[PDB]
């Protein structure tokens, strides 16, 4: 139950990711064999729930690609449920300040370090109590990644970076650019400046910066600035754009 | 992506609806061909979730009947998820005051007009970014309908009617009659008086009144008073009552 | 595990049925409480399979209405699977002659009386071996109903009626009328004469006649003539027609 | 719609239960025939939602074993949805004080006794309005069981026990032991003392004590102290441990 | 219910297709908007059944792309079920001779032209009897495409082409090359010669030639030679290859 | 894609199995971690289909336990579909003679060795063409196990054993005992003698004998006699019996 994604971030090894919004355990398996370091199962902007996350985790399990799950909100109940089906790395949207970052961390840890509810007999996470000393080992293998995606969050970044347990800070360019008045097109200089400055500042604190960006030149630029978990495409986009291009070539 | 239901309300064209509680994409398609102007996919009182709403929207799509979705609560996260799978007209239950009405409206609009989270690459709503300028066009095609269904809500109706974005106000007779002490039988004069007075007052403000009522004589009465979205039956009731009547005719 | 539908046929008590083509465990429960003697889960003309049959059987189980299942064909393998999930009354389509009727019967019976495969530990049918002596008790509680639906089958009816274990013979007016050259018009005199004559011949042979007909006056005629399992409507039709009529009353 | 589990608790008849975390309507039916007085469908620590609770309720319905449902949190919206699909006995986790206990009770009662939303036409709970006077009969057949599972909750137990509507108080040893510093192993004397003292105090108030414990000797000890709803095993554990033992016997 | 794909073939307008093996109603909708003339829902080599075909048909329905369905075999019972859920264009695998081609045709036609079972009240195909005179109109809108995939089938092609109701003949290069002794290598000259010769012979007979080929230059060659329904890619391949290429660009 | 189960049989290493009839990807994972050498996904006597087989294969994949799949019949089309979703070891029921054994083998092999249909781009089996030279490597990793379950099959055993590609012969005691006139009583001496003699004859022929038996002492006897794939229990039974025993210990 060692979290290899978390260890890679701590070691400063960049992790290249693909976003999964197709909400299918079948396409998840297909994509798990494609060579990515990590895969993001999106519970916020794709039609997923705890049950479909579970089946996508099962599909991905035998592959080297490591699963990361985004809940629909920073909700301790939903987080509890996602952890019990076996989620170990969480990307929490709309984290606005250090209190919310601490709340996210706490939701993933058993008492006394947090408020995670105990149900190990029932949980895939413990392999239904086959993992010895699961309750004592689980906290240290949780990896908490918080999203900053408003001006307010950017303003609070220094305090967020002081939060123990926050392993990574992810910048969401679509939401950020919308909040900045450039809906939701992040290519503007003002947005790019905020993004790049945040990446530097995050890495400086010893935490992992992350981002999703479909422009490959920008992705390489962010990696050069020290980003450590960079998602470089989205399954729905890859499929749609490839299919459209193919159809157009035949008139 | 023009919202034809919203345009019809704004033009003062009454829209006759059927409530869908069978929670099936198959019966939804069957009913989408029955001649109604709108269909209510009930996420509050039928066993639906974001995923079953999605499949019912797909089933209904090629028909003239327009889908409306009721979330289980005025919850901005659930609303975000329903909008991304393509919901454009929302019926929000238990809206008690103008602050809650504003919250409902805000949940459906991208910044700066609201707090809707941005995820268009992943969303059926944008057809996975095939709709050009989706982010700039979406806000104006959202139709927000708020339910008033307690004495408190009735008391706050004048302020609710002053809320920009609130396109329609729906009176829920079952909940209202229960709150008034007539569980949950709305046929009482006191309940009927509150309902009819609200319909007049709503229409007077330039907003659309709505209601669900299975009594067809009452439905016509509400239409005559100026109601513009009137659901006149419920799928589960139509099926159950027709089947029971049939069985009884054969002993 | 007594088959009460079968006992009722044997005692000459007419059983009034409803056809289920909505393929949903949810609407199946709703309809199971409507007062019918039997409900037909249609695996031939509705999108059902062994798994959805199972869930509909579970939904119907606590109600007095008895389930009957129609497989897609007289296929011993499919019949084996349906029986193991708990089907005890089968309506077999397109039975053309006595050999095929015999094969339908043999598919439902364990050796030496038939060729039913043994898997009792796994089967809902035996309640996972909780029913004592299931293997010795099962054969006698199977009820086999065969459909005669062509001119060839009508010719062979006397031989079909002589087959031991054929408990009932069902006339399919839609298929029969199509085979006779009157598609969509079983109301034609030559078709009605064939149907009436078959019903009388079936009953005079000491077996149960059955039919589906949505015209309530014809249903009553068939009951008078001695039909013992008569389906008097179809869920999809009841729902579609009630909905369409409702919408039409409002324009 | 009489709640027989609730009546048994009120009569002081101990009820022996099994926990269901397999989240399957198929295994639920299999286990419903095993002889337990009650079955716990776990929406907090197993991958269930309103829809899978519904199908497990349908599967269990014809058996003598009575269903109890645990929502993922004390959330009035989720409770509303669970009640409409037919839940009558609720086990509410993490109830910390008397205000939260009152909130749980209120969520299950129609006005004026509570805030339960009215949707009986659509609800399996009313059998789609077949149950006469459902709205007037429902409140009295709801059975509310609250979980105490922290030191804080134990401290507030006397006030919780004064709450009308609270029919039972369940002690959760896994969460309690974790909160007490013995994650999450409850066998410690300190934990056992808190548990046994609570059982006595609960029963003394005229309310039903409950607990889940897989150690059968402890279960008998709790029953001897006056516990009235005792779950004595968990489906996932029974299956896993039996399978592991079997494999080990063959090397 | 006009079959526009069939009318296009008859008019000699080439139709460009994409193969759907992702077996998801969600990705089917995404791809239905990509601009293809037709989409092949594969029931032979992807994990589909009648029920998933149904949901994909519903997803595709509002788009201009026309659905074609491949059953797992030339099986009249399976074909009956696919037609009733609304399939009008069928691609039948492993058609070896004229007798088998005739049987494929007869499976799609109501008596006296064929053996299609009648169940219109239940069928999406008739929109549950909403389409007037469905039974008299259906036969003419069925489009039957037969696959020639072996040396034996190539031999029998002239007789297959003489079968009335065979609208198109599709060459399966993967199966054909395997049968010829070049598995996985349809690029071999002897295979290409067989394919080209078949396409010309099919077209000269006044029928539509079809093929699937992922090599875009070969596709263009086949179109030049007169192929009228040409699938130019496969969803699983498009997705897998785009993802793998992306991951490789970042290491 | 090496078949380790097949290699183990060939090397004479006995493989201990558990039967899976719960038809759930969730319980399949739970059981995949219990330490068995193989797990039988039963498509004959449990409510499975190609799609649920797929999800169980995905669940089992990261564990050391090897999956074996039983189709509902010796049906080449069904076998094609099971192989494409990734099945490499097949247990074929009711194989009565050498011709049928040959047909089972041929269904699993690409031409010229067999009649397996080619669809590698679409198949999980080839990991969507990621496995290089899949088409040339697949045949050799198929493992075909045939069931002898009647007196006729026992007669033909010597000829069945002479069929190339038959890797193992499994004796089905429930079906065999029923065919011999001892339904539900394979413990009878004449049945045990037939079983023992078959096991010895199979092994002496250089092939693997198999059987399912829930009596652990008989299992050990069969292993001593040289059986190489022995299933020693069934998930539904393990669960039902453990639950019933538990409930009985409390009254
Ligand atoms: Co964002
Ligand atoms: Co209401
Ligand atoms: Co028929
Ligand atoms: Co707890
Ligand atoms: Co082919
Ligand atoms: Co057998």
């Amino acid at each position: 139950m060692e979290n290899s994604f978390k260890a890679a971030l701590k070691a400063g090894r960049p992790q290249i990711g693909l976003w999964l919004g197709l909400s299918s355990s079948y396409s998840a398996e297909l994509l798990a064999g494609a060579g990515f370091d990590w895969l993001l199962i999106d519970g916020e902007h794709a039609p997923n729930n705890v049950q479909t996350v579970l089946t996508q985790l099962q599909a991905i399990a035998p592959y080297p690609s490591q699963p990361v799950v985004r809940p629909s909100w920073n909700d301790p109940v939903q987080i509890k449920q996602l952890l019990d089906v076996g989620t170990q790395t969480l990307l929490v949207p709309m984290v606005q300040n250090a209190d919310e970052a601490r709340e996210a961390v706490r939701a993933t840890r058993y008492p006394p370090a947090g408020i995670r509810g105990v149900g190990s007999a029932l949980a895939r996470a413990s392999r239904w109590n086959r993992i010895p000393d699961y309750l004592q080992k689980a906290n240290d293998q949780m990896c908490v990644l918080v999203q900053i995606e408003t001006r307010e969050a950017m303003k609070n970044l220094p305090q967020i970076l002081d939060v123990e347990g926050v392993d990574g800070v992810f910048i969401g360019p679509a939401d950020l650019s919308a909040d900045m008045g450039y809906a939701g097109n992040p290519q503007h200089p003002e947005v790019q400046a905020a993004i790049e400055q945040a990446i530097v500042q995050i890495r400086e604190s010893g935490k992992a910066p992350g981002i999703l960006i479909a422009n490959e030149q920008l992705a390489k630029r962010y990696l050069e600035l020290g980003a450590l978990f960079v998602a470089v495409g989205v399954d729905t986009t890859l499929l749609a754009r490839a299919a459209e291009a193919l159809a157009a070539r035949f008139g």
